[PDB]
């Protein structure tokens, strides 16, 4: 389903988006 894919992944996008694009520094800082 689309909703399944979104709620599975999109639900935590607010923080994790930065985790991906800024992996070089957010994940090092926050510990993603």
């Amino acid at each position: 389903g689309i909703l399944s894919s979104f709620k599975g992944v999109a639900k935590g996008v607010a923080k994790d988006l930065a985790g991906k694009l800024l992996e070089t520094l957010k994940c090092k800082i926050t510990g993603c």
